[PDB]
């Protein structure tokens, strides 16, 4: 199916999250992790959607899921966009 991923650096890179989680996640803080609401069986990866979850994010995903502060910009990027100076 995707013949393209590991592109970005590591946004994209079997990662979970993207628009297909609900927006690029970061964006300006889009809908809880599921669990996070009440939802421990949407806690599992592949997403049900037809059990508990009213429309929010699972969980799991990668090595040490913790996951904060969204905007654009709301954190150095790093991978190339932070490589160059813009500190403030």
């Amino acid at each position: 199916e995707p013949s393209s991923q590991p592109s970005d650096c590591g946004e994209v890179i079997e990662e979970c999250p993207i628009d297909a989680c609900f927006l690029p996640k970061s964006d300006s803080a889009r809908p809880p992790d599921c669990t996070a609401v009440g939802r421990p069986d949407c806690n599992v990866l592949p997403f049900p959607n037809n059990i508990g979850c009213p429309s929010c994010c699972p969980f799991e995903c990668s090595p040490d899921n913790p996951m904060f502060t969204p905007s654009p910009d709301g954190s150095p990027p790093n991978c190339s966009p932070t490589m160059l100076p813009s500190p403030s």
